[PDB]
């Protein structure tokens, strides 16, 4: 059904739909589906779903020159946990991806590999089944109680990485990047964001360090710039762009609650700038907004009203991705929009709305999303929500 008491507006007239272009791509429009986990994959493997996966990408970027960024892909074992997420490590797995990006390109749109680790957001035990560490900034901190009795139940206690623990994760980027490329991917995101293996290390409550990748910000950023600096360098930086929230604590991560957590993201992105002065412009950065400081939960919940993301405009001059409730609130994109440089992510009912870029250049009704089809391993709330036109076919 329709989300029930929604006033559409169209966006049509507005810089949301003016082309732009994100690193070798070139966008008919600024309406981005950001990476979204939904579990589609096999196991054993970590491989991409081989039926309803290219038809769900396929049918999201039916508009052309609409970018697209996968959901979180991991760079290699040590980096995952999750059995049912893709990896993009294995010839199997990039065997589907590149039916994946032919289906996105097939439609004139664009393909990001989100590339992901996991840190102390990963299952021990799985971890253990595998013969795999289960990794952290820093062991004498633990999301909660419950995954620190479960590390111990499994006997596979965090790992506080040591600095070759390190450097094996950031070949792992570069192979898993490299991997992505040459299966047509036009770009990867490192996803530094959500209070992953990257988050952790650059927050205060997780990274507790006192070598030279924890006890102060240049140390708790150096190695998401480490892995930033490896890519650029071996794909290029106009096919890199990187993923923060500075205002998040899902996965146990400080929020504005921290008042030196703006510091700590003004520190990367002064970092960013001045590679870009240097040449090395990354394509873009893309923010979580304090509207969303959880996506676990439901929309106008958990919003951080004491912070904005405006400090990173006067920092970083490239172009944003904001993300965070914005599909039910055309009049704050209508305002953010004017800013030349700024692209809108849309989450959540992108999930729901194949032709979410249509319905909001004409201002129409929104399917509502089924939350409890975010996971399941169904073509059902993943391949089957209808179209606006079919959705009129249908009482809708
Ligand atoms: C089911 C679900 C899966 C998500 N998976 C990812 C992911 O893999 N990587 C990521 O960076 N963000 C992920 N997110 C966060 C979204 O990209 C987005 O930032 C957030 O949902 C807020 O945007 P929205 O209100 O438009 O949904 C996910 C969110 C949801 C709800
Ligand atoms: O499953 C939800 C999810 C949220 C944020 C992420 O970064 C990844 C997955
Ligand atoms: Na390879």
């Amino acid at each position: 059904p329709f989300v029930k008491g929604f006033e559409p507006i169209s966006l049509r007239d507005t810089n949301l739909f003016e082309p732009i272009k994100i690193g070798n791509t070139q966008l008919a429009h600024r309406a981005v589906m950001p990476p979204l986990t939904r579990m589609r994959a096999t196991h054993p493997g970590n491989i991409p779903n081989k039926e309803w996966a290219a038809v769900y990408y396929g049918q999201r970027a039916q508009r052309p020159g609409t970018m697209i960024i996968t959901e979180g892909t991991f760079i290699s074992p040590q980096a995952g946990g999750y059995d049912n997420a893709p990896g993009i490590w294995s010839d199997e797995q990039v065997a589907e991806w590149k039916n994946i990006f032919l289906a996105i390109h097939d439609c004139q749109s664009f393909a990001w590999v989100q590339l992901w680790s996991l840190g102390w957001a990963s299952f021990p035990d799985v971890l253990a089944r595998d013969g795999l560490r289960y990794d952290c900034a820093s062991d004498r901190v633990y999301m909660n109680a419950t995954l620190q009795e479960k590390a111990k139940d499994a006997n596979n206690l965090e790992h506080s990485l040591t600095k070759d623990d390190i450097k094996q994760y950031i070949k792992d980027y570069i192979h898993a990047a490299k991997n992505s490329i040459a299966a047509g991917a036009d770009g990867v995101e490192i996803h530094s964001a959500n209070g992953y293996l990257l988050n952790q290390f650059l927050d205060p409550h997780s990274n507790k360090r006192t070598d030279e990748y924890g006890g102060t910000i240049e140390n708790r950023a150096r190695f998401t710039l480490e892995v930033v600096d490896a890519l650029i360098e071996t794909i290029g930086p106009e096919r890199v762009g990187l993923r923060l929230s500075p205002y998040g604590t899902f996965n146990s991560m400080s929020g504005g609650a921290e008042p030196g957590i703006i510091a700590q993201y003004s520190y990367v992105l002064g970092e960013l700038e001045k590679r870009a002065k240097a040449g090395k412009r990354l394509a873009f950065v893309h923010l979580v907004e304090p509207r969303v400081t959880d996506p676990s939960l439901v929309e106008g919940e958990g919003e951080y009203s004491e912070g904005t993301n405006d400090f990173a405009y006067s920092i970083w001059k490239g172009p944003i991705i904001r993300a965070g409730n914005y599909a039910l609130h055309p009049e704050v994109v209508r305002e953010q929009v004017k800013d030349p440089r700024t692209l809108i992510g849309y989450g959540r009912f992108f999930i729901s709305n194949p032709d979410l870029v249509y319905r909001l250049e004409e201002g129409l009704p929104l399917n509502k999303y089924d939350r409890s089809t975010f996971y399941t391993m169904s073509a059902e709330g993943y391949t089957d929500y209808p179209t606006y036109e079919e959705a009129v076919d249908l009482g809708w």
